[PDB]
DNA sequence: TTTT
DNA sequence: TTTT
DNA sequence: TTTT
């Protein structure tokens, strides 16, 4: 099986660890042993000009999920949306109050169907290709997860006299001289990882430790050596 | 105290992760300190011809779990079914409505009442011994469920030109020569583990990787030289 | 940031594992990087006498975080209780009523509001720390937790014929000549551990393994 | 309730 | 539903 | 709500 998902994640941080917007939005291709992935793309957000409440996320990881198929032909697309893996295509106002969610869960997405289930639609006429939201369950989607960990570092290193840097769920990175690794803490999820090149700068040090206000959450926080 | 508990687990998946039926029940003997088993016995399934609907499996643990105490004499046993520790032998339809399950919970459990409850009242006449429905909350049932994982692998090297075998939740296994061993990836559990002896074939290759559909979950691949 | 945390942990258990009381109360407080602590408190209780039901450990714990907290005067106190975050000073029926948990949370702390909310107000008036009922969000009220665990292996290694010790969950304890450590064993959580000095006494054993009715929580057995 |  |  |  051949899988493409997306998801956006990484948010800054203030100094007392409330996030101020998300950083990345990227989109994996993942094969066996779906582990990680060699194949992805990113389209970074200003988290300073960032609207948390909310839901542009899911119309940017839809579009690069698309973007990213076009290119490397998945079985599926997986969407980061726990709604019992239904396909997108099929979400109407019928099918929306069926699905076991919340109350507000079903009228977000009877919103966000207004622009997501046509670009479905058009999609699947023209491959066969069904984006599913299958969210929490997914494996593709947990590595998009902490691709978007990992690029969220990279645009901290890129972009900093100091930054926090609030990391997916249960995620560490590991800066190397020529890449930045990133790997779930969990596990029970068998290994996950991520690792993405970049020129690492000079004059910042950096250090990873537990968000206190988030339990299993870590921060990734830069400081400047001037 | 000196437990014996049972498991139904494992399952034959086909090329899209799907499960077809699952493969092997087992009854173990848990004493200090609670980590692995030394006593055990497995009855397989037919995984192709298996209702998994049916739930035929909670029926073959107890059978195989009284089996097994009959011989071991254990304290309790423990079956896998989280009803908050009720004894077997008094549910009934009043005490099933009582429980702080959900109401398709309660619908089963009238219908296996009919079976098991007069079973479980016998095997406490004969003996003293409770069959609790504990479930989730014990060590003993996650050690049985870790060796369903173990005796599926081991049924799936003794009856492959490919297969592939969902394993229970966040478990490993490890093929050496003479024996398989399972142990859980969750170190929160405190290092729970098994070994079965076997004899691994020739001609074969195998794999442990993530379900990419089903997070937390590993894929034993056996796949022929052919 | 620098936060007082509390919680009540650690239980004596009988030969069949069956809770009998709570032991071990903590305040601790965390600084950067939010790991571990090296100021905090602790008070015991009497599991031998203890109330599982009364709730005594949530007035316990406010009462040892706001001792702390006059000492080492913190930004905030982070109490055992998830309830979103809010300030205990700001705790009345009508905000109780407000908060997204279960009708039993709701009848347990209109109760507690009687004797809490006054205390975290008049706190409040005095040093102007917060005292916010965040529960399991919070990595120092885990640390706290973790804490309880490690002065509840004290007590039994104070008391010790023979004594089962249950542990806050998924915590293990290591004890070396001059000290005992503990650790969280679940590596979610980032490497949270705490420390205690203590002296072990001679002629005892110890062992450590899972509670077989209580999946994720270890068993601390000691033995003359 | 259980199963991957 | 999603975010730290 | 919390506890093993
Ligand atoms: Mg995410
Ligand atoms: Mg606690």
């Amino acid at each position: 099986m051949r899988i493409v998902a997306a998801d956006t994640g990484g948010a800054v941080l203030d100094e007392s660890f409330q996030p101020v917007g998300l950083i990345a939005t990227v989109a994996v291709l993942v094969e066996k042993p779906y582990k990680t992935s060699k194949r992805f793309l990113v389209k970074y957000a200003d988290p300073y000009n960032y609207d948390l409440s909310g839901r542009q996320a899911i119309r940017d990881e839809i579009e690069l999920a698309i973007e990213l198929a076009r290119e490397v032909s998945p079985d599926v697309i997986h969407l980061n949306s726990t709604l019992g893996g239904i396909e997108v295509r099929k979400l109407d106002e019928s099918t929306i109050d069926a699905l076991q969610i919340s109350d507000r869960g079903k009228e977000i997405w009877k919103e966000l169907s207004k622009d997501l289930q046509p670009l479905a639609k058009k999609f699947w006429e023209e491959t066969g290709i069904e984006i599913i939201a299958i969210g929490k369950s997914s494996v593709p989607v947990r590595i998009a997860e902490i691709y978007a960990g990992i690029f969220s570092v990279k645009w901290a290193l890129d972009n900093v006299g100091g930054l926090l840097v609030g990391l997916p769920r249960y995620m560490e990175v590991e800066i190397k001289k020529d890449k930045i690794i990133g790997k779930s803490l969990d596990p029970r999820e068998g290994g996950l990882y991520g690792e993405v090149k970049t020129e690492v700068p000079q004059g910042i040090k950096w250090e990873l430790y537990p968000n206190p206000l988030v339990r299993r959450f870590m921060v990734f926080e830069i400081t400047s050596k001037s």
